[PDB]
């Protein structure tokens, strides 16, 4: 470690702790700024020689946090517990936690290489038919919804399990080891409970379940109806009406958005088409227009523009060249105040016009807060950070967003339409939730061993049938690891935010609604344009982390607690509606035939 990296003399006391703070986040942004650009040229370019390089990086970044931390610990861990300042006590507190910096330094390599490993495997996997192999962005996610044929999917969805998941669950078990060892270090029972503590609430894991069994009701009715709208079109063989439904057939590779199923489902047909994907293509927008829409709806509510640096430095097509880059979208802060890039492998879609806004809302996020100290530089919870673009894109989605931005001619305001709009967004939202919930259960019962290498699969399907009520269309054994198939478990990075800020994304939206002035049905709410609603965000934005999300939440919405009404509130026509015309259609809400699962097409695997 460089010299001017390393940690001086402060006296063991709180005001010497709040020395020791102030120096700590001066060196720590020029470690976190190399850090990133190696992570940067490596996932937008994915060679063994930037893999070495973000390898070497992680290493660099690993020597910094040992010796700070080590500092910490020799002058505040009998004390800093104790310390008046709450803020100075997360601060510290997070210093004291060295993580993978625990690892002796073979270990710790073994930790980064697995990392890259798993990264690679994910991202460079392909679905070969004789030489020509699709990748998972764009072709396999285009076959999931676009194709219509049974089999054709199976293909797709069994291909890609099998590609991503197998190499990686060895590599998985040695990573879940190597975590656990790390952050036991640091007084944590498993890297689980360090991931849950980001929350600050000893009553986390309660407070979901709570929200869950609020939620659960509206998904059982949701996937009643589509099932029946499966039926309808796949037939009796393949579509049971009171089992699981097969995982391929919902528009998407892991079932958690339903969105490109929406014309098999859409109860009004003769209404406006509210998936505006196809208006799109007719106009020819591309990933550039994608983006500029959403930076203007940003900028109406007087937040940022996008930086010259944003727009000269983001990769926002799958690149024409040779190369190969990580195709997940993502965000970037570079900590040095000036740079911050979206990757993102855009295609002309409705869908992708919703992650666009998410992305940019979390670039909003790193503009607002780049002038606080660098560990207040993140969202009040990582839920918020998931929340922001998403409150931006639920007004974007309205049909009257729409007519404005030239998507949809002027639709009608009748009952019709909103159970159409209502149901398209169900879709999204709802549909999303059982899975939101059910990924971090998974990988909680792994970190504490409750899940050992030899259930990882057995105990994955028992989850997703339990919660989204879906069954694999092949059988699986435990050669299979098909959490692995899904990017943020070899990515290693949490997914309970994404259930929060499905949740929370409703309650900003109806605190926002109300300070733009708007007074009619929530859902029908647009906040483009409003300078009020505008600042109330910012202030949320600029707060980054230096207050607990509770009091940050308190202030913008009028509660301290993650709260399901607001959610409820939206959905609430569709959700009478839909429990309406399942109880005229006779369903049967739920999938009691458990351990039904479909057989195989006639001819498979080929076709
Ligand atoms: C779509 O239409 C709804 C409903 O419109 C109402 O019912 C129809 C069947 C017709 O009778 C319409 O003439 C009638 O307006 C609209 O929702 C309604 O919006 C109005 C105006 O924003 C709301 O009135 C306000 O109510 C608050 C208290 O809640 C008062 O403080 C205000 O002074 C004001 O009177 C009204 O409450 C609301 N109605 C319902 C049932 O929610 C909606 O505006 C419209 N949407 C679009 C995009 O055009
Ligand atoms: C971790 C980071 O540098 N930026 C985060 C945003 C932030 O916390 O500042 C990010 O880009 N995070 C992205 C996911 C990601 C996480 C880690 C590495 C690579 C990608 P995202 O949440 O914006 C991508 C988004 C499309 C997503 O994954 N959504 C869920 C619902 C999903 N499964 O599709
Ligand atoms: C992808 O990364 C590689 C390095 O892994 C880059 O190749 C280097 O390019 C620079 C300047 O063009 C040369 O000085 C090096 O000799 C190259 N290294 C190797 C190993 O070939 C490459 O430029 C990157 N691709 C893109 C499009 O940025
Ligand atoms: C796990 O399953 C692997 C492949 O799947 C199987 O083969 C196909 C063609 C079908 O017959 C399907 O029903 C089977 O699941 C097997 O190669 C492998 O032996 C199995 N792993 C273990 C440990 O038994
Ligand atoms: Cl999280
Ligand atoms: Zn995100």
């Amino acid at each position: 470690l460089d010299p001017g990296l390393q940690p001086g003399q402060f006296s063991a006391d709180e005001a010497g702790a709040q020395l020791f703070a102030q120096s700590y986040q001066s060196s720590a942004e020029q470690v976190l700024f190399q850090s990133v650009a190696a992570s940067w040229a490596h996932d937008t370019n994915i060679t063994a020689e930037n893999a070495r390089r973000q390898e070497e990086a992680a290493l660099l970044s690993q020597e910094f946090a040992e010796a700070w931390g080590q500092k910490a610990k020799e002058l505040y861990e009998p004390i800093w517990q104790q310390f008046t300042d709450p803020q100075l006590r997360r601060i510290i507190g997070a210093v004291r936690t060295l993580g993978s910096a625990n690892l002796p330094l073979a270990k710790r390599q073994q930790y980064n290489a697995l990392l890259s490993q798993m990264s690679r495997i994910y991202s460079t996997a392909k679905v070969c038919l004789t030489a020509t192999c699709w990748s998972l962005d764009p072709d396999l996610t285009n076959i999931l919804a676009s194709s219509r044929s049974y089999a054709m999917l199976l293909f797709a969805w069994e291909g890609w399990h099998n590609a991503a998941g197998i190499p990686l669950k060895p590599l998985y078990e040695d990573f879940t080891a190597l975590s656990n060892e790390a952050y036991k270090q640091d007084g944590f029972t498993d890297t689980g409970a360090y991931w849950r503590s980001w929350y600050n609430s000893p009553t986390f894991e309660d407070d979901l379940e709570h929200l869950y069994q609020q939620l659960e009701p509206l998904y059982l009715n949701l996937h009643a109806f589509v099932r029946r709208a499966l039926h309808r079109r796949y037939g009796d063989r393949y579509i049971n009406l009171r089992g699981p439904i097969p995982a391929h057939l919902l528009g998407d590779m892991w079932a958690q958005s339903w969105e490109n199923i929406y014309d098999m489902v859409v109860p009004f047909p003769d209404k406006p088409n509210l998936d505006v994907t196809s208006t799109m293509l007719q106009q020819g927008w591309q990933a550039t227009h994608m983006f500029r829409v959403a930076e203007e709806f940003f900028t109406s509510l007087e937040l940022s523009p996008m930086p010259p640096e944003f727009w000269e430095g983001s990769m926002l097509e799958k690149p024409a060249d040779g190369r190969e880059v990580v195709c997940h979208a993502s965000a970037w802060d570079f900590y040095n105040r000036k740079d911050f890039r979206i990757k993102q492998c855009t295609r002309v879609t409705m869908d992708q016009l919703s992650t666009v806004h998410h992305e940019m809302g979390h670039i909003q996020y790193y503009l607002q807060y780049k002038d606080l100290p660098v560990s207040l530089r993140r969202g009040a919870n990582p839920g918020f950070h998931e929340a922001i673009g998403d409150v931006l894109a639920l007004s974007v989605s309205t049909p009257e967003h729409l007519h404005k931005i030239g998507l949809l001619d002027r639709v009608t305001n009748d009952t019709e339409s909103d159970i159409n709009y209502l149901l398209k967004m169900a879709l999204e939202k709802i549909a999303f939730l059982p899975f939101g919930y059910l990924v971090d259960q998974w990988r909680w019962g792994v970190f504490s061993g409750r899940t050992p290498p030899s259930r990882y699969n057995f105990d994955w399907w028992y989850l997703r049938t339990k919660y989204q009520g879906i069954c694999p269309p092949v059988t699986r054994n435990e050669t299979h690891f098909d959490a692995g198939a899904k990017f943020h478990v070899p990515n290693v990075t949490p997914y309970i935010r994404y259930f929060v800020s499905f949740v929370l994304q409703f309650q900003f939206h109806e605190a926002l609604c109300k300070e733009a002035g708007y007074e009619g049905p929530l859902h029908q709410c647009d906040i483009y344009r409003s300078t009020k609603a505008g600042a109330k965000l910012r202030k949320v934005l600029r707060a980054g982390s230096s207050r607990p999300w509770q009091e940050v939440l308190k202030d913008m919405v009028g509660l301290d607690a993650l709260d399901a009404q607001p959610l409820l509130k939206y959905f609430q026509l569709v959700t009478q509606w839909l429990q309406e015309q399942n109880q005229q259609n006779g369903e049967v809400l739920g999938w009691p035939e458990y351990q039904w699962h479909p057989p195989l097409p006639d001819n498979y695997p080929e076709g």
